[PDB]
């Protein structure tokens, strides 16, 4: 049985993000297009911001930036909320805390537009300080790399998820931005509950050379991890 949603993702799926974004009254446009190939949990994209100069780091906004692209293992795709919505897709919500700093509050709907898979973003940010790491930009342009911990959101037919995101300063200290994250459901299919488990994920951010826009590229790779369903058995 292999699932409507599992079957959209076999192939290589072309991505399109959208974000309009407001941090401290500093108003900012991204679009990004790239693609997507579960079987392997990669993602390939390249952002840009349309409106000039983006007014935080880049490095702040990959995570609001499909994880319907995570690659499940064989025994454990009976867990993959995110797939199983499609193609009608998911609401994904977050509350990002930056230590010491503002918030940012985004909310997105992931769903297909034809072949295309579409992430559309409002994202809020507040409470930032005028010459703090976020709109001081004090980040490093590092890879990321680190573990989304989902559990099953019963009463939202959903999931949440929470993780922290430790973003090195040009000083050699640490920005923390503790995630939590909610999905739900846009349409009403059958409902996933995952066991808990997470997505082992990271990112490799760098530039275009050709490109003299302000823009981000990402080689990311994303894979579900944590339960075994027995087949430790088999060896
Ligand atoms: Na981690
Ligand atoms: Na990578």
């Amino acid at each position: 049985m292999v699932s409507k949603g599992e079957e959209l993702f076999g192939g290589i799926v072309p991505i399109l993000v959208e974000l309009e974004g407001d941090v401290n009254g500093h108003k900012f446009s991204v679009s990004g297009e790239g693609e997507g190939d579960a079987t392997y949990g990669k993602l390939t994209l390249k952002f840009i911001c349309t409106t000039g100069k983006l007014p935080v780091p880049w490095p702040t906004l990959v995570t609001t930036l499909v994880q319907c692209f995570s690659r499940y293992p064989d025994h454990m795709k009976q867990h993959d909320f995110f797939k199983s919505v499609m193609p009608e897709g998911y609401v994904q919500e977050r509350t990002i805390f930056f230590k010491d700093d503002g918030n940012y509050k985004t909310r997105a709907e992931v769903k297909f537009e034809g072949d295309t898979l579409v992430n559309r973003i409002e994202l809020k940010g507040i409470d930032f300080k005028e010459d703090g790491n976020i709109l001081g930009h004090k980040l490093e342009y590092n890879y990321i790399s680190h573990n989304v911990y989902i559990t099953a959101d019963k009463q939202k037919n959903g999931i949440k998820a929470n993780f922290k995101i430790r973003h090195n300063i040009t000083d050699g200290s640490v920005q923390l931005a503790d995630h939590y994250q909610q999905n739900t459901p846009i349409g009403d299919g059958p409902v996933i509950l995952p066991d808990n488990h997470y997505l082992s994920t990271q990112s490799a951010l760098s530039k275009d050379p050709n490109e003299k826009r302000d823009h981000m590229v990402l080689l990311e790779f994303v894979t579900a991890a944590g339960i075994t369903h027995g087949m430790d058995e088999l060896y």
